[PDB]
């Protein structure tokens, strides 16, 4: 294809994308296909001659869309939001056009320089401690990572390298592997699976800190674990504290665990992948208090700040531990896209106030769902509602709640996922779509309430 | 922004992208900016009120473009090609629209199922051994990785887990760390830096195998290293054999090293990030002979098969070592985009024959540059020209060749990068742009020849 044909087909794709978004409420949010549906519908080999664009777009509607889970339908209330905004789509078109691979500054200066400035923009929007910002010859700085999972791995590997070098300086009689079998990392029992995967990749032990009644990491539980593991010969070196847990959107107490990690020389990484976007709002900034004690901080613009995946924002206090010219030792890959264009377009076309209004609308809708649940004494709220997540369940057995979830997700009118809080099976209601409104939340609750009546009926009859 | 405004701005962006591509030969390929140019030109904080799309696109032209290295200019002859095709751009627009995060099959079935079929399409285009393909209940299969660097790390981690489990089964008295200090991985002395980074992340030793006069790994050098390291107590467990080295596009001898790795129970990973795309052409498929001995194989569609970054294709013979429903234990992150749409659009809109013509044109242009160099006895060809890379230098000192490279890259009419072959400073000429023609290569050589006269003059005067 040459540029003249792209002028035609590109504008046709723009109209197709806009049509899909405008009619997305007519789509069944979760598909009815079963695993392996697609292979019989597609030829077994690539075509030798080109297919037409009309043939391909027809296939998108006829065989791809039936197997799509529509994350951006207003009736998608599963996991956490993923970002979809037209400013980011426009920047992504330019990103593929410039098409640079910014593994070095010389590979494309603007790709690296815009990223450094955008991470300062975002750090200032979150009122991060100045030690995390790159402006004005600070030793800290920020980088875009592909994902919060990758950011947690990068922080673990940096912590691993630092503790090995420290221990080998103290006792030069020590091999790297001899230190390896002693290292232990920590996280909450509510931590995302990315922490376990990072520990497995890094080759170190990982232990969960028991959370309190609010499912938060506290100083008392951390001190109890440290007392045990240090007496056993383990060397704590890395901690993932979570702000906005994937299970119930709980918050580890950084004001308590931060000072302890500093005193113990434990690298403190803060995982705020979802909740971090809300900290641009002054009424939620208190949830980030204690980040001044952290060695690294991370959240995902590509969940809930409208910067299409991939875009994970990671700050560190000392870049040496990982002017910014190179981004090589900051990430796991060497190559990277011009992803800072997406942040630049989104921040500029929405403004800080536009992003704040987006966050506040979602949190308002979350409290609207909470209000409806709190009006039905057959249900209970399991964790305090703070952001765009509500954890709820039918009072009674785990089975009756499992039955409710299966009934909901099988109806495929809305989509939810559950979690386990201790031994308790719990349903999650997450505000996700950019275009969700009060009417959608009210309809979803009516659906949930009707299926609960069926399921409660079936447990006595 | 709502969809109606995206209908306008999206088509405006289509025209901007098409205008940039059509006039790209009027751009200076490498920028004149210096590190840190951008911060003074951009405000220090994000705007509170939205900026206009007109203001942003004006800034793209005025402050972003001056700091862009134009990888898709026909005069970009540096590193290796990176992919830019309009079919991939169209699919990427749809990918951001569907906006699924396919960490599981249920997260969006089509995102996982199309990927499995496209990796079979591509595996069949390369005439890969059937053990690598997923179709027909085979134990092997393919996955898209973010980069060849990530693919090499994934293979190393899989090899690490397998050898630990094997050694602990043989001697249950062994800790993981006790095995760690003995493990050693191997690669050519021409290997990409991704191998060293993978060994550092994985916590294992890495040793380079000396290459022969053609800069290829051979059985004799590998057997000599194994004899030494096994006697020293090291346990070989992982090997990266390279087809199309980053330095000089040389090829490790898989027919020799493959059987050795199998006999030694060394996981054989084949890194063919650049050269792999040419193996869809029957006249180059012989360069892949011996891949039947490999445990994993990887190449980048996002270098030289027109699938815009990111798209790295990795096959394994046993998926257990990492029907396909989940792609979690295949990669380093958990989340992923609908990147298989790009392969589907490119393969269908070009056809196998269109992609073959693309490869063959680039290789023809490479031989055209080689022909010009071979007509000037002041120069020498350092390595056999096989694909889209030519390694050449002025006969004489390393200094005179360093001076030639500085003179070229400072003129900023074309862009080249060098390499070191043993103690020899060598210039690289890589065919990169989708739209490069014979006239561009002929102009570049005339430029190189003129600057060589200046530099040779300056070494005697």
């Amino acid at each position: 294809m040459n540029a003249s044909e792209f002028r035609r087909r590109g504008k046709e794709m723009v109209d197709y994308v806009a049509n899909y978004m405008e009619g997305i409420e007519g789509r069944q949010v979760y598909p009815d296909v079963e695993p392996g549906y697609l292979r019989p519908l597609i030829p077994a080999a690539a075509p030798q001659e080109p297919d037409t664009f009309e043939d391909i777009i027809n296939d998108v509607e006829k065989i791809i869309m039936p197997g799509v889970t529509h994350w951006h339908s207003p009736y998608f209330f599963a996991y956490f939001p993923t970002a979809s905004s037209y400013p980011a789509m426009l920047a992504d078109m330019l990103c593929g056009a410039i098409g640079c691979i910014g593994f070095s500054w010389a590979a494309s200066p603007a790709c690296t320089e815009l990223e450094t400035v955008m991470m300062d923009w975002l750090g200032k929007m979150l009122e991060l401690p100045k030690a995390f910002l790159n402006e004005k010859a600070g030793e800290g700085g920020g980088v875009i990572q592909g994902s919060a999972s990758e950011a947690t791995l990068v922080a673990l590997l940096a912590a691993r390298t630092k503790v090995i070098h420290r221990l080998q300086a103290a006792s030069p009689e020590l091999t790297q592997a001899a230190i390896m079998e002693k290292l232990v990392a920590y996280s909450s029992d509510q931590a995302h699976s990315s922490v376990e995967r990072a520990g497995l990749i890094g080759g170190v032990k990982l232990k969960a800190i028991p959370s309190d009644g609010n499912f938060a990491m506290r100083a008392s539980a951390l001190q109890e674990a440290l007392e045990r593991d240090k007496a056993a010969g383990l060397i704590p070196f890395f901690m993932v504290a979570t702000l906005g847990t994937t299970t119930c959107c709980s918050f580890d107490n950084l004001l308590e665990v931060g000072p302890i990690c500093n005193k113990e020389d434990i690298w403190l990484h803060v995982d705020a992948a979802y909740a971090g976007s809300a900290f641009i709002c002054p009424e939620f900034r208190h949830l980030l208090n204690g980040v001044e004690f952290a060695d690294s901080f991370n959240f995902n613009p590509h969940k809930w700040l409208l910067v299409n995946f991939d875009c994970s924002a990671m700050w560190v206090k000392k870049r040496t531990d990982l002017l910014i010219t190179d981004y090589q030792h900051w990430q796991i890959p060497l190559g990277r896209r011009f992803r800072s264009l997406k942040m630049w377009f989104v921040f500029r076309m929405y403004g800080v106030k536009g992003l704040q209004a987006y966050i506040r609308k979602h949190v308002q809708l979350s409290h609207e769902f909470e209000s409806l649940v709190r009006q039905d004494p057959r249900f209970e709220i399991c964790v305090e509602v703070i952001l765009g997540l509500v954890c709820f369940r039918l009072k009674g057995s785990n089975k009756v709640n499992e039955a409710l979830l299966q009934r909901i997700n099988s109806a495929k009118k809305i989509h939810l996922v559950p979690c386990h809080l201790r031994d308790k099976f719990v349903l999650r209601f997450a505000i996700c779509s950019r275009t969700v409104e009060s009417a959608h939340v009210q309809r979803a609750w009516e659906h949930i309430k009707e299926l609960a009546a069926d399921v409660l009926r079936a447990e006595r009859e």
